[PDB]
């Protein structure tokens, strides 16, 4: 390709388009998260910004992405984005386990990726993957167990009630 | 008649004045409100000052309307100030619900004014209205829902439990 | 409840989720315009930032209407975010050419949702996009324009070397 | 094997001592062209600077891999250092093409190095060349393609002139 690619697989190339549509999806899906929170009839403003935060963190992924696309010689190729799974989220339990479920299945994309570059004999790609991906899903990950612990401990019947105090004394107004 | 005045239909001017007592009428309301919070058998600090900096939110209103009228070569025409609807205002879920009908009945004579100086094709009052007063019951109506919003979420049985918890954790005593 | 929507009609809040979903593409077409030119076999840092900048300033354009759609009773309601319309770009006259004319697409959309709000009698609508939006898009146009001119000023035998020049006096790498 | 020897294949022990020899290679080839560029004929402090830097890097590099190998129980092997494989380097261009293609010469050492490392199970060496190495090259062979690009665009015939805007613009005797 370039004067610059250098054991920088094919495969591995349109691997990267598909996970950075796929990030551009899940920070696509946040965004929806948070304005969601931001309803006059929902105002959990302490969730809002929970998924905010969380929106820029895929936007800087896809973006880290796409510059280690362009250092490696290959080229980007975007698709549609698909809209979010759902329009309305619920109460945080609802959205906290949604986000869980994402996050998972960006974890396992980045796993599957680490292991063609593996396969493919990249270690500079595996590398990346784990120095700015890997750790950070774990993270992230374990955050929203504990939360999800957390809400459900202040179950029903006093439920709304719980869901506030989480709010104001976890996710609080920062 | 004045010497400045110009392109001030005479309609508009008496709607302001209109609007002026209307806007001291709210302001005597929200001071009504404050003081009912900050009864001993309420004992509300957070709500009380709640409606105490509406009180003035208002009084800055109507002034900085008298305060236009005299730059347009308007004439200020004061008329008694209704006392507030009621001398007892319940629950804060109760106080808020008042609040937010007083609001969103403002914010019609707003946009009535608005309609009004757009027939009088009066261009300065009606970009006067979307600078310091549209905008702001647009807010000030928001954040009144989040607030409405929240406190049912508190409601229930332990209503008392979370009418306390919103004094404390979203309005406070700040 | 959306009990705080007043004078917002349906038919706009149906304009404005489109209006976004229009930004949330123009986005998407400035992250790509933006990668191309970080491509080794383009290298043009400067032009690169340009266009970046100008997804970011997309973005806090869509944020900024949904904050706005949450703050009237609106709900946010979105759809695929179609691809750019091209994969390469070119040189940066076909890149700046292609971006002038997806601001002209979005000035158009402005201008044609202030008229629907005119039209459903929306002040504080009108007030909103006049300041946020209208201006922005004028500077921004004309910013455009001016970069044409001055690259045509630089046009062939020797656009090569006038390209470089831009970028690097120009645009600067910052 | 010393007291502190484990897990450290006597193959990558002899591949390291190689790898400094050719760093040691690199670093004297771009001695030279750092100096080509300094000839009062030539006259390009831009790039002079540009190649000096490089040297700089490439003695931390074998210096770096030196310090590694005493680190690991094993021992430094030096050998003859080969001459530059020229004594002038023409243009800008030659010499960009020139550095390229002693940079993929070296990044392959590297994926060489770390392949033999990985096949001999030994997670320290193939961390260390990640972390250290190959992320560097990636980055420096991105960086001089965008310049050969740059170099390319300023083409001809204007080559003279768009060689000193290079040194100027982009290299920069800073
Ligand atoms: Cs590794
Ligand atoms: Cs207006
Ligand atoms: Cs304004
Ligand atoms: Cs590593
Ligand atoms: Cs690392």
């Amino acid at each position: 390709s370039s004067q610059i690619r250098q054991n920088y697989s094919t495969d591995v190339e349109a691997a990267v388009n598909s996970l950075v549509n796929l990030y551009l999806q899940a920070s696509y899906t946040y965004l929806s998260l948070g304005f969601y929170f931001d309803r006059d009839d929902v105002a959990l403003e302490g969730v809002s910004h929970f998924f905010r935060e969380l929106a820029e963190e895929k936007r800087e992924g896809y973006e880290r992405l796409l510059k280690m696309q362009n250092q490696r010689g290959g080229r980007a190729l975007f698709q549609d984005i698909k809209k979010p799974a759902e329009d309305e989220w619920g109460k945080t339990p609802d959205a906290m386990k949604a986000a869980m479920a994402l996050e998972k299945k960006l974890n396992q994309a980045l796993l599957d990726l680490h292991a063609l570059g593996s396969a493919r004999t990249d270690p500079h790609l595996c590398d990346f993957l784990e120095t700015h991906f890997l750790d950070e899903e774990v993270k992230l990950i374990k955050k929203m167990g504990d939360h999800l612990t957390n809400l459900h401990r202040l179950g029903g019947p006093e439920a709304g009630l719980g869901e506030y105090l989480f709010e104001r004394l976890t996710l609080k107004h920062d």
